[PDB]
């Protein structure tokens, strides 16, 4: 299952192309501003076979818990109600969210000790880099 090196508290240090990604998701302007300003903390933890990803920012927190490979209901930070599945592919922790026949992926991998998240909607790609605190 998931590498223990994912477990811990992660802080955003770099974001690329997040605004166009949020536009692809249908996010409104007020919320995009929040998203472009935020420098969230992402906390990855595991208990039994359940992984939890908790995101904290000044303006919004989110939290998901899941078993690898098992679909679950999710309410995203921009208030989409999705059905989501997290898988593991060659060390990459990959989240797919589906709603209304739409799909977006968030792939989280470790690179030189940093967590790199690739976000993709309709071919629009962003890259968000985190340092482990
Ligand atoms: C805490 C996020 C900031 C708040 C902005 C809310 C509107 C956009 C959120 C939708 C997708 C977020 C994907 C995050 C990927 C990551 O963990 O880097
Ligand atoms: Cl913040």
């Amino acid at each position: 299952g998931m590498s223990n090196k994912f477990l811990g508290t992660w802080k955003l240090v770099s974001s690329e192309n997040f605004d166009d990604y949020m536009k692809a998701l249908g996010v409104g302007l007020a919320t995009r501003k929040l998203g472009n300003l935020a420098k969230p903390t992402v906390i990855i933890s595991k208990k039994g076979d359940i992984i939890t990803i908790r995101t904290e920012s000044t303006a919004k927190n989110t939290e998901i818990s899941f078993k690898l490979g098992q679909e679950f209901e999710e309410t995203t930070a921009d208030n989409r109600k999705t059905k989501s599945i997290v898988t593991l592919q060659r060390g990459s922790l990959n989240q797919v969210q589906r709603w209304d026949g739409k799909e977006t992926t968030i792939k989280r991998k470790l690179v030189n000790g940093k967590m790199v998240a690739e976000c993709k909607m309709k071919g629009v790609v962003c890259t968000r880099i985190y340092e482990k605190v």
